[PDB]
């Protein structure tokens, strides 16, 4: 069973730094996809392993 | 797209009292099966309500 947590909670939880780390981004990325609300999510695996998706509706409006 | 946690990390990021209120349970149940580390797991629906289950391999041992 996989962990499901948003990048917002996650990097609230864990710290920016520990979060861009986990995915191998540019610190500041992170930062800006919170403050502009975009819907990402984090996959966390049972090996502890880490990976970001971001959801959209479909359909779109 | 749910959020998923395991009882643990949830509990402990909202407080036992709030978990118990959460999932209408009698509160001294959190802090046992916590500690008796059950496979236990959180789905945060979309709308905000909140349902647990408990979670083991198929097939057994």
């Amino acid at each position: 069973m996989e962990q499901r947590i948003t990048l917002k909670d996650y990097a609230m939880r864990f710290g920016q730094t520990k979060t861009a780390k986990d995915l191998g981004v540019y610190q500041s990325a992170i930062n800006k996809a919170i403050h502009a609300g975009r819907k990402i999510f984090l996959t966390i695996n049972a090996d502890g392993s880490v990976y970001a998706e971001e959801v959209k509706p479909w359909p779109s409006n």
